[PDB]
């Protein structure tokens, strides 16, 4: 059903060039306008996101999506250009689009959650060409280990020739250990024998731009 | 025969254009207007950014020697465009004839492209040659559903650090990630080191591109 | 089960400091005390410099949620010492239940008697490290335990950090004297979980100091 | 047998520009041209400058120079960085080789292009029984027989920096590089490579017309 | 009986400048306030050339890990030290040999000065410190029976187990630098080579006094 309509997807990491000015004001409300004249255009920040502190070289996260790749290429350089976009430095950014699965979180469910991690995938070169049952046996198994937490939203969106990756994943939960939990635990499924990246992952807190300006440095 | 170098090379803007651009994309075009009389032919200007954090601009050029397009890439590079940019990634490639090009012959414009390296297992080439054709043959199998997609692979051997650069167009961009999906299950995929960076984006004619850039 | 989370940043001078250096280090001071009043505890900050090219300060601190850290790092980095650094890598965790024992308190909450010497570093398991049978996974565990009980003098902090960032876990030991903490390393290189690790750098090892004497010996 | 007796370490230079030469550029080559010349009374020889612009992002000029000590490559390289033209540059990759038992000391005649690597072998190459070593070393040999025309130069670098093999070839056509390295492809050494890039690829020329070539 | 010692590499930030007169004096003159509280330099190299992103590297040592923190510091805040760029700094300190009964390191042991150095890292493969002591101790002999033919080289193993991204630095200082390249080739053809991880950077250059050093860099 809704693997018909098409929604590319775009996480784009900044960090601050150095910091933001003690004077501020307007650049949370310009940031905002901009969202709500591209909510017009059916392009959506489903969020943004405060990543400072828990990693070095990264400090905001902007989850936008729309139907085309071009949209969301506009979006990106637009808030490039306003205050808060001049201060920043692009860090990774990095699209994905929705694709029927072999055997999406994002546009059923728009209920807010606190915190998000996010990181590309790349699968063994030999698991594409596995038997078919090797592959439909680890993705059920991997789902049976990950049905102890309904409370986290799993969003994996195939990315690709969009970039160096295979897959985007996105977890939103709101309490941030249960990711960790969530991530240890799927550990021991025995898809883990089969993946050969997962870095670089980008986690942090969902917050309105508002308070998010006035937190960064 | 006919030899023909293909370049391609991205840029990533040093921060952001200025706010008054007057005149960038005409000097640009203007050069692109003298390479061509030189038949050192621009197929495209790609708007990579977005898709990717470090690259914002992609120009493909293709020229009779490697001299012609190493003298484009600087005169570029003197443009007022060229100068608020940083290189990031310029590799040549060198049409070769295969072991068992759509570029040269279709000049036909499309929307979308991605282009990416590819270095193949040490022992690829060691293969029995059964083993290689059979391989290469079934990889063109499976890309049978896709003729709308343009491919290009293009020999870079000794010319950087790799072997192949790959060129994919298209006028839906969702045909490009359905593709390399679907060829994600040849046996070919169990030779492959090396194949990124992959440079994704819209083909754009350059007031456009230069206008849409931060 | 008491949720506290740890951070671990890490800094590199800009330049140097400058010649008069008066009031950096009280300012910083001043911001670990308010945030001491709202229960972050800054446990130590470390002289890096000259052990390693690319960092020159880290500073561990702690709280019962990721949010407060992330509101400390950003009052740092607004300090004048803070905006003479580069931030180089910050990388955060917290105690989860061991798979193997019934521990709830680590370490560093249990014990927090200074000792002079750091070393942290991240940790990244072999692909099948969580596959294995549990018993195997049990006795290469208790062994590594074994072969550290002649080093009572090292405090070993392991803690979670799975999808807050790069790694599986983060993993500090303080002791007083700086060779003891690579001998333990050496020694542990003899345990067979050595068979099953992918990532273990940066190392970030130093010197703890108050802030006064930090900042005046830093270039 | 004055060959592998006679002492020369070999040095290939990378630089980028850190941006645009100056729109008047005058004098930067002759000041250039001026140090190659004294070096060469002093037995420093410059086998030759190269464009290795567009064919990389983060390279536009290499030297590739010759001494009977390193020493001697040492301050060359720093009397370089000295100049007009050496300031407008940034170092990007240089690393030095000896020759132990080449034809940069059997043949001077130009060649149009050059392709330089370092090259780092399996970790049980050294360690295979000699045979293996001598019929991979052969068959490599013969699989290159038809391409002489391009110069193959492997020369030993262990411990000058990390690499053990600094390899360089040159040829008038550089299509001929290309189809000389697709075809080695074939050889059963590589079956025994553990790195073998950066390449550099560029177009020789005398240094006033790669200094007015440069962005 | 234990001793730090530290190699600090640094690169230009661009040139010196041409008139760079007191440079090197400020330094020498730091090196011997230094050498009055027992830290040690060793020699400074010229690295320039033999490697794009590095010119000069210090090897210090002292009794505590924190007084060679000072020296770097204080040398950041010469002149000199403020025209350079950190590059690669690493410390280390002997630790027992397995397998001798060796206690001072040779670098205390012999201090006669050499023209030429080459220092790296090292790291062994993940079971080479679980192979039956024996196989470890015979590919020991081995390395240390094929250097016999090289004695002209002196050879430093240092522990550097969690004090860096490393688990040796290994430093070698000979009067000819052919003879260093030659040693390692040669040694190549050991059955230890089976068991490596990783070895570079490879910092390789001619040991100057300072002035020198300073007149010669760009």
């Amino acid at each position: 059903d809704l693997n018909e309509v098409i929604r590319y997807t775009l996480w784009s990491v900044f960090k601050l060039k150095d910091t933001l000015p003690e004077d501020r004001a307007g650049y949370a409300d310009e940031v905002q306008e901009l969202f709500d004249q591209l909510a017009a255009k059916d392009v959506t920040i489903r969020g943004t996101y405060d990543l400072s502190g828990l990693r070095a070289d990264a400090d905001l996260m902007i989850w936008w999506h729309a139907e085309t790749a071009d949209q969301l290429q506009e979006a990106y350089n637009l808030f490039r250009r306003t205050k808060l976009g001049r201060a920043l430095e692009p860090v990774w950014s990095n699209m994905a689009l929705h694709r029927p699965a072999e055997f999406p979180a994002f546009l059923a469910d728009e209920t807010p959650r606190n915190y998000i991690s996010v990181y590309p995938f790349v699968r063994s070169y030999d698991w594409y060409l596995l038997p078919d049952e090797d592959r439909r046996r680890m993705l059920a198994d991997h789902l049976k280990m990950a049905r102890g937490y309904p409370d986290v939203r799993a969003n994996t969106v195939a990315s690709f020739s969009l970039g160096d990756y295979e897959w985007i994943l996105a977890f939103e939960a709101d309490e941030l250990h249960r990711i960790v939990d969530l991530m240890r635990h799927l550990r021991g499924s025995e898809a883990r024998r089969h993946v050969r990246e997962e870095i670089p992952f980008y986690t942090g807190r969902r917050k309105d731009i508002g308070e998010l300006v006035a937190g960064l440095a």
